[PDB]
């Protein structure tokens, strides 16, 4: 559990410095916990090579029993959606032609449950694609109609990976609307761009690390069961500047301790944070190989035997699509002024596990 929380962790920011490398001026926003489970459960299919260096990129060395903690965390996730507007949807779709394994299919009938379904991408491939754009619909409560789109499923498709996850934010302390103005959004020194900014006072979690120049801050959905953290650098800086202190001093180890309120201090804080939405869509295949995942993706060097006696079976195609809205709706002394570029993560505090991972650069 907690070997899988570190794993995850480690795995989340090895994946954000890939995207952040990819588009370094961009917004970006994942779930990796999305990605770790999808991916651990094609682990439980794989076999040699394919095993271990799935087993590396997500960083399960010391973990026992990785699909119990993931049954744990699916199970703490899923109840949430009954109280937040959120869905994290993870389904690994396989080919008919798969067969697969008996031993598999009672391996991952309860830690992945749901998220393991066969379909006819070889005899039906136009079917196939209107049945898992209308599913994935359904399951996220109607935002993403079409999963499918601006990526392709065709009739090789052999196995797929599909995340698809939203989240609109409620507070467990409400900012005010009357408070919310337009402001210039500091991109860097001289150079602004206009954002709604939010404005409340009120008490929270605060951390002030100054040999990294950085503020923290909790800020708890409501009942908390998540809380996302804002690390804002304490001064505007050059966009070099930024993506240097990512690339040098970011990692999971650091990550950790400062985003542990066991470090931070209860303030009065002056709080200002953009009111945003950002849907992102990414391809994790390219990703995913940078990071060392070279024999999922080959059909000729695979070994899926776990799964599947099917020659040829590989994984096809991963889709990961979020989407993520903050708003309004929900003795020390401080001040977050987060109207300049950020970097936030959504936790599920319970677990401690990275639910979403973002970086905010421009409205």
């Amino acid at each position: 559990m907690d070997a899988l929380q570190l794993a995850n962790s480690a795995f989340a920011v090895d994946l954000f410095k890939q995207l952040c490398e990819k588009e370094p001026l961009g917004n970006v926003l994942f779930s990796p916990i999305c990605l770790s489970t999808s991916l651990s459960l094609a682990q439980v299919g794989a076999k040699g090579d394919t095993a271990n260096e799935i087993g590396q990129v997500l960083h399960f060395e010391n973990v026992k029993d990785v699909p119990f903690g993931f049954q744990t965390v699916t199970s703490d996730v899923n109840k949430l959606s009954s109280f937040y507007s959120l869905k994290l949807i993870k389904r690994l779709y396989v080919d008919k032609s798969l067969n697969l394994s008996t031993e598999f299919i009672s391996s991952t009938k309860r830690p992945y449950a749901k998220e393991l379904e066969t379909v006819d991408f070889k005899d039906k491939l136009e079917e196939t694609k209107g049945q898992i754009n209308n599913s994935i619909k359904d399951l996220t409560d109607g935002h993403f109609e079409n999963i499918l789109a601006d990526n392709s499923v065709n009739d090789q498709t052999k196995i797929l990976v599909v995340n698809a996850a939203y989240f609109v934010g409620k507070w467990m302390k409400k900012f005010p609307e009357s408070e919310t103005k337009e402001c210039p959004f500091r991109l860097n020194k001289t150079d602004t761009k206009p954002v709604q900014m939010m404005n409340m006072e009120a008490t929270f979690c605060m951390g002030n690390i100054d040999s990294i120049n950085c503020k923290i801050i909790e800020l708890p959905f409501q009942n908390k069961h998540l809380s996302m953290f804002i690390l804002l650098p304490k001064d505007v800086e050059d966009e070099s500047t930024g993506l240097e202190k990512i690339e040098k001093q970011l990692n999971s180890e650091s990550l950790s301790q400062w985003t542990n309120p066991s470090t931070m201090a209860n303030a009065k804080v002056k709080l200002s944070i953009p009111k945003f939405k950002v849907e992102k869509m990414i391809d994790p295949k390219a990703c995913l190989e940078n990071l060392g995942l070279k024999h999922i993706f080959s059909e000729d060097t695979s070994d899926f035997s776990g799964m599947s006696e099917t020659k040829g079976v590989a994984l096809s195609n991963v889709i990961h699509k979020v989407c993520l809205e903050i708003t309004e709706d929900g003795q020390h002394k401080d001040e977050l002024n987060a109207d300049h570029p950020f970097i936030y993560i959504i936790r599920h505090n319970k677990t401690r596990n990275i639910i979403f991972f973002g970086k905010f650069c421009s409205p």
